[PDB]
């Protein structure tokens, strides 16, 4: 009766209960959908294995996304257990700390840039192309960007540049699966409360709804986009931030 | 546990099965919404009525948006049979035909700019001016739009200008009443009668769009409903694309 | 040698040496343009009879732009002294006060909607289309705007419909336009004479400043000659670069 | 009495007479400005030569952006000559083959991906932090970009990630460099006359019905370069007969 029931959804990227993941994988739990995780180091087998139990789930898979070797892995293994993939939520993430702290040019080198661009922007179609083989004509995947990427924020620095190349892919990649019936989907989501305080008061202060976005929220949201409520949309960049991104704040 | 589940809803521009607002209306209904219905002229009472009844209403009430003494009637007479509005759905506009054919210089005048922004873009942010009183805390105003707001295309030409006045608004509302916690987003959506070159229009988006086909009032509708919902209370002042992902493509090389 | 060697070139809006008209008026007599202006109210006549002499000019032509007739006189007018039209600038734009305030909704009429829009938006294709009987192949067309139509500006309420319509009507001229040859274009100009939105601005914006009626006067001479020829149905931000930023943190 | 008088303007990516490069250089050396050039490779440094010749410049540099070492030589040696750099051309830009050509997925590789945004977006800024010591307060740094960054075109594929990049980073350049007074802008330039569908479509569903030429590209980016443009920074020009504007071909 919930609005995923029997939808089959891989999440990457669930580090905790605060992660946007989490949020995503409890909205997703109660509108019926079966959950499989990965993870990233045999370190962290254990604590993966007790958010997949808490989602009523044992399918967990190591995946780092610089490996090619491991992301072919991923799904033939996923492939043992489950004959289709109808959801991919992509929720990684990685630039080195200099690289998005201070002044942009200071933090700025080429193996930086790199990293920032292979973990954050290219994961993503990467994981969609080896997923491909299995996936529903009607599957759904979901990466997550911020506003950065549109406009200059302070400190967000090149994973802005990294974030833009993932929004852009999710336009490409739309028009790639999309005559299969796959749609691809991003949430710019604001930030979330748990100087990135300057950040929280002020969109609490600036966004037209004066309050910042919940994880619950952006779990809701992401579950409607993975979900055939949203058959319509694809390509698309939705916000789901209290309305910062639509004014001119502080002014 | 429909996800509308007591919801009270007004739908505006309900003129046939086949409107945006009708499958707007399915859906909610469907996740559990109580609905209320506008219509202009007296001339359509009966058949709105109809129309009212199949989704369990007996709720319409006339709102020709042209005038204010129907647009601050409107909410009064609401008022009597619900203590307060969750959901508001603006589904109308206009620009006389000469105004949106053909060279956009020709068919521009004084008057058809007028009519066209009047009714297609000052309406929303006039009724829900008047609507406020009795909204909800977290109520949602949704309203919709077309591409032809952002690009130009062929013949859409004053309803263009229109829906971007129009899109602005949903922006500017969305600041007035987010404090209180009304929420207010736009569905941008596709292309969904006889008419030649609005034929060539879907053709050309049906193959090249990139899920390679039209959207339909039922995708449209579930957006609209979710856009209505809880599920959707982080999403204001959004301009959210249902055309199938058209917009995000040049199409057609 | 000016860029704008020849072209002739009317301006509407110019009221005051601080009117963005004015600073475009400058840039473009340093080009080697010759201009033409427009002024509401006979009131006005002799401030801008006084603005076009120190432009070298003596065409001035009442235009209020509300009224069909004073639109239409514009034209036969100036044909009388120009048997072509190169640029057209139009920098003039309106709202009731109480629409431009405090709250939007506070303001909101239908009356105060249809004075912003008919001002403020309207009239620049209805100039464009008084004008095309008599519009160079290459001619240019800029109007003004402001980020207020992309973003909500606090205050800036009714006008921000009003622009987004305005920047609507640059693409859609285009279209209308472009087989000829004319080019249509949009600034959408930073703040300009308040001063805690502009102290804003000179704290926030990329280029640390608040841009300069010289900047967005240059700007456009640049838009309405032919070195432009391959720019049309743009909207070129003048505004220290302002736009391109979240501020305020 | 040009309107970039005295400027000295550095420009990369000058293979051949049709480069935007080209138009930009011509437009530039006709405004007035002092020009200096990169080139990749001992064999290209005469073909070089002879175009910075044609410009009234002998000051040619070896400048391949997948290295560091020659990204610092190039404005090592540059100082030698100029005490002070006014503007920066970045007119680079390159994916393999197949990384733009059919479907985006069967072209898609971490190698392409890297190459893409390697060359095509790091090198913009990469160029603008080595020449920073000697910029000029009012210098202008210039980048070309494309309208597949915004949207999606076919066959642009790995390339309209990396001018999605490029573009992000424009933003972050000029907030970086803005507040010592340099402007940092790009110009998303239309097609220049598979291809031939691509032309031909912008010629028929363009506002002006014809494609950009260089001619138009460079007077563009000569204003940007200028003075004339000092209240413009963290902008995305379109140079492209109004096609980015339109739903072309309905
Ligand atoms: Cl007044």
């Amino acid at each position: 009766m919930g609005f995923l029931d029997g939808k089959r959804i891989l999440l990457t990227g669930l580090l905790s209960n605060r992660s946007i993941a989490y949020g995503i994988a409890k909205a997703c739990k109660r509108e019926g959908a079966e959950l499989a995780f990965t993870y990233v180091g045999d370190r962290f087998k254990d604590r993966i294995t007790e958010f997949a139990a808490e989602f009523g789930s044992e399918l967990v898979f190591p995946c780092d996304v610089a490996d090619d070797a491991q992301i072919d892995a991923l799904f033939a293994s996923l492939k043992t257990h489950w004959d289709s993939l109808d959801g991919l939520v992509h929720s990684i993430g990685f630039a080195p700390r200099e690289a998005i702290a201070g002044d942009f040019l200071d933090g700025l080198t080429r193996e930086n840039f790199r990293i920032a661009h292979d973990i954050s922007a290219y994961s993503f179609p990467a994981l969609a192309k080896a997923a491909l083989p299995m996936l529903s004509d009607d599957a759904s995947l979901l990466t997550l960007s911020y506003l950065g990427a549109e406009r200059a924020i302070p400190n967000y620095n090149t994973m802005g540049l990294a974030k833009a190349a993932l929004e852009a892919s999710v336009r490409y990649l739309a028009v790639s699966l999309g005559a299969k019936g796959v749609r691809v989907n991003a949430i710019s989501a604001g930030p979330i409360k748990t100087s990135f305080g300057k950040i929280l008061d002020f969109v609490e202060s600036n966004s037209p709804l004066k309050r910042n976005v919940t994880i619950e929220q952006v779990g809701n949201a992401g579950a409607f986009l993975l979900s055939d409520l949203a058959s319509g949309v694809t390509a698309e960049v939705m916000h789901v931030d209290s309305g910062f991104n639509a004014v001119v704040g502080g002014m």
